[PDB]
């Protein structure tokens, strides 16, 4: 009954968080009701809601002048909500393209206003993060948007640019809270929970308050949610409960620095395996841009790729097929993927290479 | 432990077997050794759940084949703007029937986007009834006519639905969807946040006439187009998988009890227990709704003054009752008695109400 969950989104969750959820699923906090059966205006729910925010604040050390929002719609809705709120006439939504998710965000902005590409590694099929000295910025930028971890391509920002002419905005869906962050570098950060933080259904938005509106639908104004503490309408209460639970697990293991140590060890196991394979496995990313969250690689040809992924699946590994747009293989090693799973993957990779 | 009676208005009581089923397989769903929360929404295990939730709805409400069932995020509140964004085009009018606060919120969002009209309204008499369909002021350039089937805050409910042929009839059915049989082809679109009568928060059910809305609307953000979700079968981006799973489990329970027709029978009986208590109270309890409009889902009432209101609600809370306080905008009391609220909770409430009255 061996299963190794390398799913890319939704993804593995910490066993203690799921076990805690199971145990109190019918009787939350001695109320004799599921957390799912509580009113979102009840104090019982309100404490959970606030506890999830508090844990994020603590774990990412989010300053007081930032607010933490829990929204629905996924990171995908943020792609349009952001320009809807910030891309005012005579300003420009400026994008750094480091993968296909970058492209999807830029597409939504083009609907609503003037856009620009500050830099892009598309020509080289997104094998790296561009040098910050190469960015083309504009006086009238409304924001600079980046994708911190390029989920499909397996590359990741090592650090972030020092931007002062406009707010820096980041889609951190696939690496939020996988390492310490300097939140003050950003005007806004957003992430679907379903990779590193919890189950699908909630989006975390960390926003500089004073940063962010005539004619925008009520539900699509950040101001609505800031003003109502993300309780303007009914929030995804069970997803926020599970987010709380995952955050308690991260706190319990030592926080963002401790989880970074685990994550770096996980990625080290896979990349070392690839690098020591003498070209049998080939990583897509340039070394300097290698993601710690999604490891992308291929075998020497499509038929070996296929034989590998078939053997993987038979041995209990789940989610290793690369994104359809790029093929190959992708090992997603988000926070809750245990080191034992990556070790198992290594051992499978080594045996397959030997037996080919 | 002591008794708990769950009259919460949204999210609300779930049927125990749906929760017990979720609890038992929470760590290992369908023998995959993963939680349904840990699966890819492209996995066959998830797709099965997603398809079953749709098929159960189709069968239970008898939805026609030219309608599609969408599972969206954002709540009913997001539908308030998505609807006029897709259908309220230039030169057309969003026509609304106002029968409570939720109707006003819908209208307000359309006013942001286009020409609106009010076909009829009971706002003047504080939304104690559903207006007569004969009073509906209709326009030839209406993009749709929008109603609220159950007015959650005021406790009133449509007994039946108007025949509309000049425009699509649209209904917010958040608080009474699948509480009774429905003739879906009366409508162009029905929407409901799931958390009142269908399951957990986090997913919104939208039943849509495919040809009214499977076409691209120029200038509308991809996520805000119905077309997007119709084309991708609600898998355009990552769905709320656990919410949809729980929705499936709740729909299975409704089917297991005999479907919409059987649940309507149960719902009328529960409601009768409370309204008869009110009606035999000689004015000690006063229902907000006029009798012909009384909701079967949300029973709204007041005692003779605010002091007695507060003492009644304090006593209830002390006796284990949860969620009876009226909506903050109107005060008084509100017994929400959605599908999964058990009839012995209603009997318990009656008992409370009668001893409070006798002892006051
Ligand atoms: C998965 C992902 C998204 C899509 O998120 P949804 O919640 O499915 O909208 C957006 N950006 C990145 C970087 C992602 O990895
Ligand atoms: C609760 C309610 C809503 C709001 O739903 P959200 O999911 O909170 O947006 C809308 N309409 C009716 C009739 C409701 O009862
Ligand atoms: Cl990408
Ligand atoms: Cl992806
Ligand atoms: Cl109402
Ligand atoms: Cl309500
Ligand atoms: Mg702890
Ligand atoms: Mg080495
Ligand atoms: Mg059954
Ligand atoms: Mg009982």
């Amino acid at each position: 009954k061996q299963v190794f969950n390398f799913n890319a989104g939704p993804s593995a969750l910490p066993k203690p968080a799921l076990e805690r959820a199971q145990k109190e699923l019918l009787n939350f906090n001695d109320t004799q009701m599921s957390v799912m059966e509580l009113s979102h205006r009840s104090q019982s729910y309100e404490e959970v809601h606030e506890q999830a925010q508090n844990l994020l604040r603590e774990l990412l050390q989010i300053p007081n002048d930032y607010q933490i929002l829990f929204l629905q719609g996924g990171a995908s809705l943020q792609f349009t909500m952001l320009p809807m709120n910030l891309l005012t006439k005579g300003t420009i939504g400026n994008y750094v393209l480091t993968g296909s998710w970058s492209e999807k965000a830029l597409k939504e902005a083009k609907l609503l206003g003037e856009t620009h590409i500050a830099a892009s590694t598309k020509a080289n099929s997104y094998q790296s993060i561009p040098d910050f000295s190469e960015f083309q910025l504009n006086e009238n930028d409304a924001y600079l948007h980046i994708t911190s971890n390029n989920t499909i391509y397996g590359t990741q920002y090592q650090n972030f640019p020092e931007i002062n002419h406009a707010p820096l905005i980041a889609d951190m869906s696939s690496d939020i809270l996988s390492r310490p962050l300097k939140v003050n570098q950003f005007g806004m950060i957003y992430a679907g929970a379903q990779k590193n933080l919890g189950p699908s259904g909630v989006t975390v938005v960390i926003v500089k308050k004073d940063l962010l509106v005539e004619q925008v639908p009520t539900m699509l104004q950040y101001a609505t949610h800031i003003k109502s503490d993300s309780l303007y309408n009914t929030p995804p209460t069970f997803s926020i409960y599970m987010l709380r639970n995952v955050l308690d697990w991260i706190k319990d293991l030592g926080g963002a620095e401790a989880i970074a140590k685990q994550n770096e060890e996980k990625a080290k196991i896979i990349y070392d395996t690839i690098d020591e394979s003498n070209g049998f496995y080939v990583g897509h990313a340039e070394k300097g841009s290698r993601s710690l969250m999604n490891v992308t690689f291929n075998l020497r040809n499509e038929e070996l790729n296929q034989q590998f992924l078939a053997k993987a699946k038979e041995q209990g590994f789940v989610g290793l097929n690369g994104h359809r747009s790029v093929g190959g293989c992708r090992a997603s090693i988000y926070n809750a993927v245990p080191i034992d799973a990556c070790i198992a993957l290594r051992e499978l990779m080594i045996q397959f290479k030997e037996n080919a």
